């Protein structure tokens, strides 16, 4: 009873300021559930699970009830010129469904489940123990020139032989794999589904097979491996959208070791955000650390894994809505884009500080980017945009080019907006830019190609989808990617699940069609990752 | 383009996203009546989101599982595991108990957040640093000054150590929990349970405030940078609500950084929506702050070398971290994980957990008591709330490795309900209070041990009786020495409508030396001698 009286006094919290949430329009289970289904299918991607993920005012009951039914129905029906699509005018949703959505967002957001160590360990599986694995490569494949291609809707990936242009093996994975990464030893391929399911693949088995799997959350986009000298295959890390966390696992068995929450304060307003989704992750070559991007809070965390028992993290403020990015030519400065902020943040992995914030076009989407030496400006890194058809060129040589370092030194103009990936190679004199989400069929079905030796000349349009000879469907082209020797560039013709897709290969030296990869198993091909170029960050 | 880019369905499955309810309907006045009682009688232990106590959380998934009649029965009769009985004791009525059972079956109401906009708004620079004196403009003996908390009055009193008189009374936040000194010895920092901080300049004609700010809705700790070359550089504070800690300018109190403590636990490694910040201590080995995170049982090493890009080292200890203090060398932080019945040892130099020592039932050391044992060498001691034991733990890995981080021995006090143990380098006595012991006489007195003869039983000093105050519980709490170390002060914490006092004992003779009475001395609690606090002399 002593300790009971010790903790007996009243809380300093004032009961009058603790608020009960409600005042929302009544809706039955049937109604609420119908709206909820539409929300996660059509609205969650942008607005998040807790509805504070998009720009502008959140869809939380404090704001939505302020607006009212009529305002909400009207906004959902016609959308806004600032990124909010129209659901009524387009005919996507009915007025009955819209009335339900307006009522739905006036209620407290329903909570998805958490995903802690117990859930992770339960999902963890060692298919083949390290001891039972081969001591050397048991097949005669040219592993470095292998391509890990995502068979999105089929929940698989396919290993495609670079030179033979044929599928060597199809592997079952998590749903709609987002990216594929290579371990520092060049032996293990890591893939992560958008459902947060990771699969570890041993390229040395007679037939490349999975040796381990685990689920790190409910939804995720990124996975990465330790690339600092002396740590080959030591640790694997992955970022989840939900729950807002990232986990570190054993690089050899995928055993969950540490789980860290990213819920916290924003860089701009320094206010609390309950859903800071983890975006791009890149491994540092300067220190034994992982560079993790936190979207909504706009924070870049340097997670040191020299000692994972007592985790040391350095939090660098950048800019809101961090997404994708990649190394500069020297592999020291992490060029990442804060797309909704229309800026590119530059992270010095050596000094461990924000080198700069560069103003670019509308919604930068570099991917990993494209590096090359500009005649006039020296070493640069480039990115295309979703919001416009411009290409930003940024100086990345502070040491020998201080006049151009971290400055949007110049621009280029591609076919138009809706661009996703820009690309080049050290041995190439070409710069490729796609237009996957451009509203025009012809533009979305082709790629622009610039001449690095003559940047003043207009790009040449390569009819990628046309060359595929596939028939009907949107046939959107996406992410250009080089081979080991980078004497040929690959593209994906992302056609419908019930349509016909293909991989188109172009001779980089001549800009001529070289091969077209077709197979009934090649369903909804999206991302493609050459083993060598991915492992050694060649872009 | 961007609308089609971010247009695919979320991987989150709608069928697993749950809408909450199935709770017993209650009107606004019924809900508010129950809510008021919750924060007044239950929040302390269970927390705002009701996941703060041991055992099962009071969240709707568990409470609705238990049912209305199970909940009423438990609230009425309590349990022998830390849950008080509210019906049997007659504290709450059956109508109120029914309202509470219904209340906990509903989603926990949410108090507001408190970020940078709220902090800068509460921020006030009363006297700019350039307008502050360049020298001590008074004749006071600052180092032997005592900062006494006048809890219920929302003030503190500066009492002159040698003269025994109140030098000044200052208006502060409600119920200040602790006083702390800047490394320069010039500034006094106080923080109320309401999270309001006040910076006082002891060099002014009259010791007055020069700045203040609110860093939350509820807090308990505040600290100053004590690493060499960082004198009055930064000031940190931990809050209960929201679960965060903030770093400010050690000269103006200007909010700089705010970090959330919400995260995974050390044991189950699961998410905890309310890990509250406890004790905080400034490292002397590295320019960093050592912060304790209760519920998640984590000890963070917040480096302020570069306040723009904060680097934090998270060290897992044990759940329910609370208070603690340095060993004799000021290298190892001895903190208690009360509900786990353990004391964690954090090596601030090597920056790792040196060990987990098993002690008594609910250890409550405060800052602890360091002294050299005749046999086991240098030790660090603590008393308990759960029992009458006193643990002695070896703290010398270099010259006494065989006793390092071990419960080397045990002493026995008057009983449970103990809050603080104390000693001094110049003293040969060890004092331990028993503030919350259910027996009036035991709670109104303290035990004193002879460090030159630990085998001998303690002596009992009638502190409250010596005060001659009349009626009231007259609970005695927290012994504290003067800079010299020949005087030991005690607070006689009586009701606000009763008479309280500070009793001072001659440590050399164990005889009454003085009694401080004043109509302004209302509900005196914590007393902090300037020198001993500033230099961690304990
Ligand atoms: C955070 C993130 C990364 C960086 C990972 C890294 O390198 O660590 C990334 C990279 C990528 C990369 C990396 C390419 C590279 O060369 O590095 C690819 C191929 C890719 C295919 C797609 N992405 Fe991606 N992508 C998201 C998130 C991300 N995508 C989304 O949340 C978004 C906007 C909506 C969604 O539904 O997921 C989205 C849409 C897409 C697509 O439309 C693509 C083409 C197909 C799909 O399945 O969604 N994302
Ligand atoms: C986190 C924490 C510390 C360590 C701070 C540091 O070192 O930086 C501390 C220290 C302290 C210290 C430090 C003493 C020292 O010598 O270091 C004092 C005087 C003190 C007086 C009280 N404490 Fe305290 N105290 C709490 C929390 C804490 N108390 C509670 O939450 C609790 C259990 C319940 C409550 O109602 O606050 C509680 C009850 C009490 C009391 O009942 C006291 C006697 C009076 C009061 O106002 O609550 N606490
Ligand atoms: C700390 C001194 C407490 C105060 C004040 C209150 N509660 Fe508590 N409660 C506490 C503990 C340590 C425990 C677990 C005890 C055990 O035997 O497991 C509890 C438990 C409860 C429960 C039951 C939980 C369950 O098993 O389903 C209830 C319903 C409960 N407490 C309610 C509650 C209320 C409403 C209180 C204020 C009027 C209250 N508790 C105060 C510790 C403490
Ligand atoms: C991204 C491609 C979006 C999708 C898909 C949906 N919304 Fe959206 N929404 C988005 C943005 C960028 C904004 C801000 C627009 C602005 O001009 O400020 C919004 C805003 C809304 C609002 C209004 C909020 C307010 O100002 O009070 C509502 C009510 C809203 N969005 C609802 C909503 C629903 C129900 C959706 C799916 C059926 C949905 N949005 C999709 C971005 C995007
Ligand atoms: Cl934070
Ligand atoms: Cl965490
Ligand atoms: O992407
Ligand atoms: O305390």
């Amino acid at each position: 009873k002593a300790a009971e009286q010790y903790q007996g006094a009243a809380s300093a919290v004032d009961p009058a300021h603790v608020v009960r949430t409600n005042g929302a329009p009544d809706m039955s289970e049937s109604e609420f559930n119908e709206a909820k289904q539409i929300y996660f299918q059509r609205c969650a991607g942008c607005h998040g699970v807790l509805r504070k993920g998009a720009t502008g005012k959140p869809l939380t009951p404090d704001i939505t009830q302020q607006r009212g039914q009529q305002y909400l129905e009207a906004l959902i029906t016609y959308g806004t010129p600032l990124g909010m699509p129209n659901w009524g005018s387009s005919g996507e949703l009915s007025k009955e469904q819209i009335t339900l959505m307006a009522k739905y967002i006036q209620h407290t957001p329903p909570q998805p489940p958490e995903w802690g160590m117990p859930e992770m360990r339960e999902s963890w599986k060692v298919l083949v123990k390290p001891e039972d694995r081969p001591k050397k490569q048991l097949n005669d494949l040219d592993l470095p020139n292998l391509f890990s291609v995502t068979l999105r809707d089929a929940g698989q990936i396919a290993l495609v032989d670079g030179d033979s242009k044929k599928i060597v093996k199809v592997i079952d994975t998590g749903y709609a794999v987002h990216i594929s990464r290579m371990s520092a030893s060049g032996r293990y391929l890591l893939v992560i589904g958008r459902d947060a399911r990771i699969d570890m693949i041993d390229l040395w088995a007679k037939e490349p097979t999975k040796v381990a799997e685990i689920k790190i959350g409910i939804e995720a986009r990124s996975v990465e491996s330790s690339k600092f000298k002396g740590y080959e295959d030591r640790y694997t890390i992955a970022g989840a959208y939900w729950p807002p966390q990232f986990a570190i696992m054993d690089g050899e068995t995928l055993e969950p070791k540490q789980i860290v929450s990213t819920r916290g304060m924003t860089v701009d307003t320094q206010t609390y955000h309950p859903e800071p989704r983890v975006a791009a992750i890149i491994a540092s070559h300067e220190h034994p650390e992982f560079i993790v991007n936190v979207k909504e809070t706009g924070k870049v965390l340097l997670v040191n894994y020299k000692d994972i028992d007592n985790l040391t993290v350095t939090s660098i403020g950048a800019a809101p809505f961090l997404h994708d990015g990649g190394w500069d030519s020297s592999h020291r400065y992490f060029m990442t884009a804060a797309n909704n902020s229309n800026k590119v943040a530059v992270i010095d992995s050596k000094d461990r500080r924000l080198s700069a914030l560069v103003d670019v076009g509308k919604t930068p989407h570099p991917g990993r980017g494209a590096n090359f030496v500009h005649p006039k400006y020296g070493p640069v890194w480039s990115t295309s945009h979703l919001g416009d058809g411009s290409i930003s060129l940024i100086g990345t040589d502070p040491k020998n080019h201080p006049q151009y370092a971290w400055k949007k030194v110049a621009e280029l103009q591609g076919q138009g907006g809706g661009s996703l990936f820009i690309k080049t190679h050290p041995k190439s004199s070409h710069l490729y830019v796609d237009t996957t989400f451009n509203p025009d069929a012809r533009i979305s079905q082709s790629v622009a190609v610039f001449d690095l030796k003559n940047l003043d000349a207009k790009y040449q349009v390569l009819p990628i989808a046309e060359w595929a000879d596939l028939g009907e469907g949107a046939k959107r082209v996406v992410q250009p990617e080089y081979n080991k020797r980078g004497d040929e560039v690959w593209f994906s013709v992302w056609n419908g699940k019930n349509d016909s897709s293909a991989l188109v290969v172009v001779d980089d030296k001549t800009l001529k069609l070289k091969a077209v990869v077709k197979d009934p198993r090649l369903i909804t091909p999206t991302g493609k990752f050459n083993v060598y170029n991915t492992q050694h960050d060649v872009y």
